[PDB]
């Protein structure tokens, strides 16, 4: 019944606001500004001005590494609020997070992107696309495909209350490898999808088949993950002196 699906949409949006400090609504108010504009990093010595105000490639790398660990933590916190998730088998909870976390991270990374760059340091800074692309060897190809995804994903014009449900749909997948009790996962996702469908029709009545278009976007996410794991493997063997944070490599197996 629609009333129960509305209250579940309200619950998830509420918990999303509580778990994710930098929302898309805030991200967009910073990107389209004049209260607190970001400091813009576009070359090497602007990057070096970027702590008088808020190698280089390695520096950026470990900066993203720190933020991803922080994102995993926020995502993990959000997961526990999805009704039914903490009642699943422990191994399955772990499995849903291990595989869901980077697809969520690229989804929400789009919230901080326009075609020209990405918000960093809680929105305090803005790093340009072209500067990320000019990085040496393998580092300069990490962010470009996420920019590509974001440009297209942001075309859907989703807002945070949309994203809160869609992110929950991602986590409760059920075709993740190694799941022990697929079926109670699928019964939750099914209710989520019902919530997402009603949420999209009410929030975007003019937007024909946004539900279908949003779900098709889940193949775009799966592909970014794969590219990324390959690039991460090239680096593990090029700079044997540099370490992936244990939360992150645990996820990567
Ligand atoms: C908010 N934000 C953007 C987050 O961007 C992300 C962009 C991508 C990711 C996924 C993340 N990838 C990395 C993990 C460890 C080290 C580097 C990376 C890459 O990301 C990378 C490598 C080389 C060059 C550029 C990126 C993951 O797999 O956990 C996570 C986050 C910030 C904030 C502060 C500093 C940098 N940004």
């Amino acid at each position: 019944e629609s009333a129960d699906l509305r209250a579940l949409a309200k619950h998830l949006y509420d918990s999303y606001i509580k778990s994710f400090p930098l929302t898309k609504a805030k991200a967009r108010a910073i990107l389209t500004g004049t209260d607190k504009s970001p400091f813009v990093i576009y070359d090497m010595n602007s990057l070096m001005m970027g702590e008088d105000k808020i190698e280089v490639a390695i520096r950026i790398f470990q900066g993203c590494q720190f933020r991803s660990v922080e994102a995993v933590q926020e995502i993990t916190e959000y997961a526990k609020s999805i009704p039914g998730f903490v009642n699943l088998d422990l191994n399955d909870q772990v499995t849903l997070l291990k595989y869901g976390v980077h697809e969520i991270i690229y989804t929400m990374l789009a919230s901080l992107m326009n075609k020209d760059g990405v918000l960093i340091s809680e929105g305090q800074g803005f790093m340009t696309r072209e500067f990320l692309k000019s990085l040496r060897k393998p580092f300069g190809d990490f962010m470009e495909p996420k920019f590509e995804f974001a440009v297209k994903f942001n075309a859907l014009e989703l807002d945070d209350s949309d994203l809160a449900i869609f992110i929950a749909v991602i986590i409760l997948s059920g075709d993740r490898p190694g799941l022990l009790n697929v079926k109670p996962i699928e019964d939750i996702q099914d209710n989520l999808l019902q919530a997402l469908e009603l949420q999209l029709k009410l929030n975007h009545p003019e937007s024909s088949q946004l539900f279908a278009k949003l779900l098709q976007k889940m193949t775009d996410l799966r592909q970014i993950v794969t590219e990324h794991v390959q690039l991460l493997q090239v680096i593990k063997k090029t700079e044997t002196d540099m370490s992936l944070h244990p939360l992150l490599q645990e996820i990567y197996k």
